[PDB]
């Protein structure tokens, strides 16, 4: 799942994906963003490790908002606010 | 990680890729594929669960021979021949 002495500031929260995603297909969505952990948290929902706070910003940018069909829509944030 | 009771039937063994690719990474140089486990072989190498049969064809005809980069090409087959 996820390491366990990581940093929270490398770390993304991401839900809205559909629940049909195992923790191998949320990080293939998140491609091509280097990937260290997830934790699943919800039924659409997760906490996925990056490689540091810019990796974080840049993917909240890429993906935050982004409608993936008529039923499902990213919501993507970091996790240190 | 690899579920146990996994079949080898639904496996593709991969290689040639950046040893720097972790377990996360190497799901995502499969996208789309539904990957249901990844068991890490050697240093470039990997044993990956696909869902069955059609899927290890079809990811055989998609990435096998496929460039990465100038040093790095991928090769892919059939677990079980
Ligand atoms: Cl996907
Ligand atoms: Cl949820």
């Amino acid at each position: 799942s996820m390491p366990r002495g990581a940093d929270q500031e490398n770390m993304l929260k991401i839900s809205g994906y559909p629940g049909m995603l195992n923790t191998f297909g949320i990080a293939q969505l998140l491609t091509p963003y280097r990937v260290n952990g997830i934790t699943i948290t919800g039924a659409q929902s997760a906490v996925v490790a990056l490689e540091n706070k810019f990796q974080v910003y840049q993917a909240v940018q890429d993906f935050n908002g982004k409608k993936l069909d008529r039923n499902h829509k990213l919501q993507v944030s970091s996790l240190v606010v």
